[PDB]
């Protein structure tokens, strides 16, 4: 009675998702690909910086490793079509590499013998782009390639539904204020992609960067399509990061009090409120998709023009990787 | 003949204006005023570790300390009224230490014998703000207290100025991300001013902090008085801030190009323009007291409907000093 | 039924104790004393960079704040001798203050109607200072003040003793590797006790500073009083330290493997032990008063002349606060 | 008849290689080579993080990239033994690839055309281990490949020599306390040489790693082969190091001031003697070899019984170029 999961890229997002299946019945990961041993993927998956100790027990032993008493099959692979999934009976893949970030691309798990894939980022083709209880109502079991968007995304898609739904959205910018990531370099190098800011010594800079976050927002909401840009600033934080939302409504004389009422009776397991004056550190672990934070609700009127501007903390690992897995069992179960 | 400065509270700001006013002729610094002994203060002096190692020869002597063969008495007065500025003829008291950001207040300077003081921050009462190149014209000599205004409204006045003069200032957002200062704890502690934010380790959080910079922009540009609010995030670098504004425009088709070359056409020592692709640490140690970067403009066009967004980068430790030693040389001379 | 706790300093020391106390039975902290409100103590027990969020919930309430149903009275009396401890009928203060590191000066709690201190820190004047599982046993109860040591020392004394009792110690030098504290500077400034490296950019240097952890070793240990010496380097990590320990042993041809059995052969619940290649942030939140790494184990030796190498890691928060707690049930059950 | 350099790896050694000869008479820069394109070449040189703005003026053009209006060539190719180094006429390259780091990978430049390779690290193969100052009198004018040893190494070598000559080294132990280099992750994933620790997170991090610099001094200082060993801590500052060593001696009754004085006295350009509190900020850009801290100096005596203690700063960046450059000068000019 459990759906047999592989993980194809053992990292940030891999190893938290394997964290948190461990907490649901009848999802197993079955197996785990990365470019390493178990000697690493073991000790990684034991001590995370900013995500603490392995809530268990981890053993290497012959096929990959040993976890709280269970046999998880490791495998050191890095192209997908070459995988043991027919052989495993792999009902879902998790695609988590950054590297088959596509439909086609991520075809070649179906081709090994998977029977569905989700991939933890946005994905081009045509595929489904999923917030969890923003969304995934939209699936129904046809889909054979799926994306669970992206860690911005999540922040910012139910807040941009709110805002829209009650207010009417007309257009917006959005800055997401975003903990540095593993494809930024640790000293100033040259970057793989050309990029002259991912270059940079990424615990040391404020660095402007790019995101499709906004931009692809009409991937999970039709409604908004090309009404919202904007981009990121990539700070001195390992993880836990912030989305600042500036937007035009066709509602007049909105006030800070409505647009907090509004998202905290949206709230759900999804999508957090709070009024306390937290910082980045304190949502570090947290499993919302977005944290609405009312004290940074702003309301510039002048006249009869108004700008609306609100944020919403996201572990950019975390709360991304628990919105992955809530998606994960729902698509499972059709 | 020379102008004989005093510099109350040899902090950053003190310490680094120290360093400016032996670039500008007709400056001089004849006394310093801390909580501290010369140890300290010429410690302090010599090394610096974000702005370099301060050049010259520092010894310790009988005054206080002597800088490049010249004397500079030093004492250790929290008291300013009881200062001895009457008895070294103090012509202008650079008030740096944050304990006298009050007109009221100040004139605790003027009655220990200081023709004037020129404080280093916003300040409350019957006074002027005073960005320098933007609005330093306004004063006429009459003035015995003046504020050389923050770091973020030095960064955001000159941007501000060239939006509303080419294209019709409608309103605007503001987001400063700002580097940490010394108000900011080390480590999570009770904050001396009782803010829950500012309480947190400064160099391990995004924390978002109240700034009076756009709210308060009409002191400094009076005809956009109320057009502009925002924010600040203050995140893990030690120097070196970037601020980002999202507006309205009345001019109706407007592009990236039109909005960047009229913010190079307003170019000058106090504002800077780059096309680089740079980070925050490529504006440590700037004399710029705002540096436009075109590579971050950005045009959100829904229909008629138009957001513009811009980004100046700041040294707030640099670049405000910069700024607030112009402004003093400036007010010296009338 | 519990033996009520007063916390003096609701520090980092003192809200982690706080914690802790939660967790033994037999222990209740009636009463906090700070120098702040009750929105700032409840809000900074709440969230917490590093250790993470409380698990419980916290709110403010008319006296102080109520925590998981009970009520904690809170005070904020810059002096200790003005505390209302015997109408509360305080058992013991956890002294936590950093103001109150001597007999005499901690007496004032005493006074105020506490029956007994435990001092968070080194203390000087005529009491025992007492590193839990090493010499707690020095305790007979009839103590009125008690110091718990420092961080470092709570660290190190376990390590020492099997060296000694095992090896024969004739000499050894220490560096603690260790992370910053409220006590250093967020930027380079003025330091308070004079102290021109504790003035530096506490989160961007490695800083050179002073401990007696080694030098005063002999009255945690006295068999090696005098034998040990040595420093700090200061470093950016925010928790998580490491102390290293270089040798010279009455025991000859001493081996690797000798010394880490002996190491493995005394662990406890105050002293682990490891062969994990784990890091800083590893260890962030552990229990262990010293954690031994055994990876970390080297022996030089230069013909019949060895020096021998060890390093142990300590949550300087954590550690310290479960050594403290520790002491705290017994100086109490006495 | 300037001498002709190629730079292979434009990376932070090569970046400042490049810097530092702009600032030496006799030597230049004729090519680079790396992996990348001449805008992200240029854009590096032109920014950096910690070493800060380049002073120059530098422009992409058709060949590469021109330098205050000298044109230096670039290559993207990673099999040195394909490029053009006799058609440029090369005298020495400077190999700082990381993946030349051998006698007979080395020899690929001179079959490509250049007289002679410099490598910017140890080196395995039949070749000299050179730190300038210390034994480049070694180089007879025969050497076709040479090694600029590490930059552990030329911190330790001036200290370990002074040691020996006037006290008779016995045996030693040595740390460093050193930055976070570009081969440590950004984030914790798996690592490219299977290194468990220099997988984790760089800059929230202590963590140990092994270090040849001790074990290895033999090459440069053949007297005292065998006689010292020791690791490495890597912690998050980006750039400045400090080398701890603790030593047995001959000489009985050694004071701090006879080891002080000792150091003072052979003091150059590549090894600065000071007794200021400094940190590690402080010697950032420093071209020092080695900076000994006499405050750092320990003397434990326990009867006719002494270990002794010192340390030493050094940029590993900075230090290390300017000594490799001093190093090229040398070897070009026979
Ligand atoms: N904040 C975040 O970290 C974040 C949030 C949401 C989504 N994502 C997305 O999730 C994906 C993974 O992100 P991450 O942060 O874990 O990066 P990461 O580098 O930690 O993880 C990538 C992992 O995949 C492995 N891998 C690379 N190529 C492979 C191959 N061809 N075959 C098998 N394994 C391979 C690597 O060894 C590595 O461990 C990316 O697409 C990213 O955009 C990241
Ligand atoms: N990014 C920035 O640091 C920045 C930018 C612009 C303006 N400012 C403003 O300038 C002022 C100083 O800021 P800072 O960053 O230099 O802080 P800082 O703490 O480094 O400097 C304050 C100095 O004043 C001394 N001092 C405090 N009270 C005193 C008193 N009563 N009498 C004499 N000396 C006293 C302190 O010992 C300290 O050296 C503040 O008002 C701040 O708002 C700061
Ligand atoms: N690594 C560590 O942080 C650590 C480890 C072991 C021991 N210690 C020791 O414990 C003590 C506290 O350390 P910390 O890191 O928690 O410091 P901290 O600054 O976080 O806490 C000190 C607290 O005492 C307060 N304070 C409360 N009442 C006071 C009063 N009555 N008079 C004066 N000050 C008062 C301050 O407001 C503050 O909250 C110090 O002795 C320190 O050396 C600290
Ligand atoms: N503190 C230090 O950074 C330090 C100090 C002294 C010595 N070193 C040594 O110097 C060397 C370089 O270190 P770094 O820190 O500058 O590293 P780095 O990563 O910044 O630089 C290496 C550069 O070489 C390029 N490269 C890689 N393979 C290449 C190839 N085959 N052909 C051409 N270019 C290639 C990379 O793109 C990069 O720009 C290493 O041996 C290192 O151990 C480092």
């Amino acid at each position: 009675m459990a759906v047999k999961v592989a993980i194809n890229g053992f990292g940030r997002i891999g190893r938290l998702a394997f964290r948190r299946i461990q907490e649901v019945e009848g999802l197993e990961v079955v197996a785990v690909n990365d470019l390493t041993d178990d000697d690493m993927l073991a000790h990684l998956l034991k001590y995370d910086t900013m995500q603490g100790r392995f809530t268990g027990e981890v053993e290497v032993v012959d096929g990959g490793f040993r976890v709280n008493g269970k046999e998880v099959k490791s495998f050191s692979e890095p192209d997908a079509s070459k995988l043991p999934w027919k052989d495993l009976n792999i009902d879902v893949v998790l695609e988590c590499t950054g590297f088959y970030t596509d439909k086609d691309k991520a075809q070649a798990h179906i081709e090994a013998g998977a029977k569905k894939v989700l991939i933890s980022a946005p994905a081009t083709g045509d595929l489904k782009t999923i917030v969890f209880n923003t969304n995934h109502q939209e699936l129904d079991g046809s889909e054979t390639v799926v994306s669970g968007a992206s860690s911005t995304t999540n922040s910012l898609a139910p807040v941009a539904k709110v805002l829209n739904d009650d207010f009417g959205l007309v257009e917006g910018l959005m800055t997401t204020i975003h903990a540095y990531t593993g494809d930024q370099n640790t000293q100033d190098a040259p970057h793989r992609k050309g990029d002259k800011r991912r270059a940079r010594a990424a615990a040391e800079n404020i660095i402007p960067n790019s995101t499709g976050a906004a931009k692809a927002i009409g991937k999970v909401i039709p409604e908004i399509d090309g009404k919202l840009d904007g981009g990121a600033q990539r700070v001195p934080v390992a993880t836990g990061s912030l989305t600042e939302l500036t937007v035009v409504l066709e509602k007049q004389d909105v006030t800070v009090e409505q647009v907090n009422e509004a998202m905290k009776n949206a709230s759900n397991e999804s999508f957090g409120y709070t009024e306390d004056e937290i910082v980045s550190s304190d949502v570090v672990g947290m499993t919302y998709g977005s944290l609405f934070d009312a004290t940074q609700t702003r309301v510039m009127s002048v006249g009869d023009r108004q700008l609306v501007k609100v944020a919403a903390w996201y572990d950019n690992e975390m709360s991304y990787t628990a919105q992955l897995v809530r998606t994960l069992a729902y698509l499972a179960e059709l």
